[PDB]
């Protein structure tokens, strides 16, 4: 009921402008790249003129021994590659002037925010993230930052809704920041260093937890599919595939046609730079295309609840993913077919979002027969020592969001430079 937000900036008619009321300027510097697809995704390199420069109205500069503030933003940050970056504190968003204000600064594995009053009192709350993890949630994907500040106690980072860190501020007296934000790499000494960032706000409050979870929601809602890093999912692009139940497998084939199988088979075998990162490798098995089928849109983006095809690789060319749902058991083994030769058999798959907390990237694949009766969302079963991928409706009577619907839950990976692993061929 009560407009908190002070700056909002976001991407509208053809410009990044601030759709708060303050209308507060923006200087965009030549070397800033926008995404072609969703221009409110903003790529800051290490160069000079990969900057943007907020110009805040006098009355919302922040100049306060008491007055609480928050900020969010989305943030994908490339994973770290050299020992260079060991050591190294960036400043990427600044509002310091004179030794006062605040400032988002990024280090390795961290992100951290940094107040400081007009006597050089400072305090720093941090999120740190590991490189030496399996799989991350954090690393070169898009992740939601909110800091809150109550000037009578904590700083507070959340990192997708959930609480991080949290250190005391009580101390602090006047702070005094800049009439500009400064979004620039400031201090990095790894010259191939980048961010993305979008949805970049100022808040005149410290949110409570519901609120951020609200504001988490609200800017993760939308009827459009993402894939791996949280990017739009799109159709006739090659994926990568990731099983959420048994993320340490990958997608095979056992042969094509309607005698051969799909399966899990793992583990994925490991990516590393010692001291530096250590993960499970995302560029294996055969890659999945969607191809369009239903849809009217004449983009390329996959929106909940489009009707596709899936295509799979193999050996450079297109099969179909495919299954006779005739076959005896609920469980309905796929098959990658030839695509002239796939006849009546069932082919048609709803793409859904599973609608869990955050990006839309967590995929359900619902196959149906040629009458748009549900075979059943794509997961695996055992037979009896090898991971098949079936369609099966056994999945569509589990409890949501559970357990029992992880099998059939999928995220797709495209090769990405943030990432930086080398396809084995
Ligand atoms: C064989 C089996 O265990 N499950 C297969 C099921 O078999 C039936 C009974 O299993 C259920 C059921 O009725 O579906 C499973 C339900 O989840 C249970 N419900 C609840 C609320 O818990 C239900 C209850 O326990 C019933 O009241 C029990 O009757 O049971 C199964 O227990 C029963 O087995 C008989 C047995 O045949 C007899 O010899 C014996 O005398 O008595 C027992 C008990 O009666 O058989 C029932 C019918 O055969 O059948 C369905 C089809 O209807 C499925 O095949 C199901 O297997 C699941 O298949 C799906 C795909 O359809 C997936 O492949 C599941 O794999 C995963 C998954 O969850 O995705 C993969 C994971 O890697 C694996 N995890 C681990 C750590 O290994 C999990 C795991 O089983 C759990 O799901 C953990 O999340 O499974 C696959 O399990
Ligand atoms: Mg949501």
């Amino acid at each position: 009921h009560m407009d908190t937000s002070i700056l909002n900036l976001r991407y509208e008619s053809n410009h990044l402008i601030d759709l708060s009321r303050y209308a507060s300027k923006i200087n965009i510097g030549s070397k800033v790249n926008f995404d072609p697809i969703d221009k409110n995704q903003i790529q800051l390199f290490n160069l000079e003129s990969s900057k943007i420069e907020v110009i805040l109205k006098n009355a919302i500069v922040y100049n306060s021994m008491y007055e609480n503030f928050s900020t969010s933003f989305w943030i994908r940050i490339p994973k770290y590659f050299n020992s260079i970056s060991l050591n190294n504190e960036y400043t990427i968003i600044n509002c310091m002037e004179n030794n006062s204000g605040w400032k988002v600064s990024l280090n390795y594995g961290e992100i951290i925010w940094t107040l400081q009053d007009t006597q050089e009192i400072k305090q720093r709350v941090v999120f740190k993230y590991s490189q030496m993890i399996n799989i991350s949630d954090y690393i070169n994907r898009w992740i939601f930052v909110t800091i809150t500040n109550n000037r009578l106690n904590n700083s507070k980072i959340y990192i997708n809704g959930r609480l991080i860190d949290q250190k005391p501020i009580s101390n602090l007296g006047n702070i005094h920041a800049s009439n500009n934000i400064m979004f620039k790499l400031d201090g990095c000494r790894d010259t191939h260093r980048y961010i993305w960032i979008k949805y970049f706000n100022l808040f005149d409050k410290e949110l409570n937890e519901k609120e951020i979870k609200d504001l988490y929601d609200n800017q993760s809602n939308s009827g459009i599919l993402k894939d791996f890093w949280g990017d739009y999912l799109q159709y006739d692009k090659p994926y990568y595939m990731l099983n959420l139940y048994d993320p340490n497998k990958y997608v095979d084939v056992n042969n094509v046609g309607i005698r051969g199988y799909m399966y899990l088979k793992g583990p994925r075998g490991s990516v590393m730079t010692t001291n530096i990162y250590l993960n499970s490798s995302l560029y294996r098995g055969t890659k999945f295309i969607i191809k369009k089928y239903a849809s009217g849109n004449k983009d390329n983006i996959v929106r909940n609840n489009d009707r596709v095809y899936i295509n799979v690789v193999v050996k450079n060319k297109e099969y179909r993913l495919a299954t006779n749902a005739s076959q005896a058991g609920v469980e309905k083994i796929l098959s990658a077919l030839e695509i002239p030769d796939v006849g009546n058999l069932s082919q048609v798959v709803v793409m859904k979002s599973k609608n869990d907390q955050g990006i839309t990237n967590k995929c359900k694949m619902n196959l149906q027969d040629n009458n748009g009766n549900d075979i059943g969302f794509i997961g695996f079963h055992q037979f009896n020592n090898i991971a098949k991928l079936v369609a099966s409706n056994w999945y569509n009577r589990q409890i949501e969001r559970s357990s029992r619907t992880l099998g059939c839950s999928w995220e797709f990976i495209p090769v990405d430079d943030g990432w930086g692993e080398r396809p084995l061929q």
